[PDB]
């Protein structure tokens, strides 16, 4: 009997990830049966040093996610048993971004101290002006992490065809953290995007070389 076998398991050994990555496991083949799955998810239970509690979400038949409640201790190694399988990872710095719908703010810390790189501007180290999704297409309310991070992506409408010099990847379905330079005069004032972040070029360029894929993104009203 062999229907949860796993074939890998992220973070790999070893790698460098946010203090927010999910513990993401892949099976050899679909557990297509709804009632199986928690049997599934007991035969790959998630034990951490430290200890941590997490949930289970299943992305596809054959991929689950545990997705700690809490973030992992920054500058870390994480060790890490997924059922038997017996790995570890290591944290980078937290850095983390918490989007303002109402006050039109991304503000930046990296462990914990706010900060941004040395038209409106704050003065108040990390606060970058932001603009968030408009009425019809708004930014979600909800904790995210990253992704993936790309460089001159093709992001379309699917009217708009854009490509966007820093992609930070926040939902499977297309929410990013990006380089705005045709937005400019919205920043810090109203939400006139699609959804995703917008950041002005330099400040887009400076989180995008700041995070990493795991780290955690707010959105908050
Ligand atoms: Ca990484």
């Amino acid at each position: 009997s062999y229907g949860f076998a796993v074939a890998s398991v992220l973070p790999t050994r070893g790698q460098v990830v946010g203090v927010a990555h999910p513990v993401v496991v892949t099976f050899s083949a679909p557990i297509t049966n709804p009632a199986n799955r928690h049997a599934a998810e007991r035969a790959v239970e998630v034990k951490s040093t430290p200890a941590m509690t997490g949930k289970f979400e299943w992305l596809d038949n054959d991929v689950v996610q545990w997705v700690p409640d809490r973030f992992w201790p920054a500058h870390s190694t994480v060790e890490l048993s997924v059922g038997s399988l017996s790995s570890d990872f290591k944290t980078g710095p937290a850095v983390v971004g918490v989007a303002s719908i109402s006050q039109h703010t991304f503000t930046v810390s990296i462990d914990g101290v706010e900060e941004g790189p040395p038209r409106v501007h704050f003065g108040e180290d990390g606060v970058m002006p932001a603009s968030m999704g408009r009425p019809e297409y708004p930014t979600p309310v909800g904790s995210y992490t990253v992704l993936s991070k790309e460089r001159s992506v093709i992001m379309d409408s699917s009217g708009y065809r854009l490509s966007v010099d820093y992609a930070v990847r926040i939902t499977s379905r297309g929410l990013y953290v990006h380089s705005a330079p045709w937005a400019l005069p919205a920043l810090g004032l109203e939400n006139v995007s699609h959804g995703c972040i917008s950041l002005s070029r330099e400040d887009a360029e400076w989180y995008y070389n700041a995070v990493d894929i795991g780290d955690p993104v707010i959105v908050q009203e």
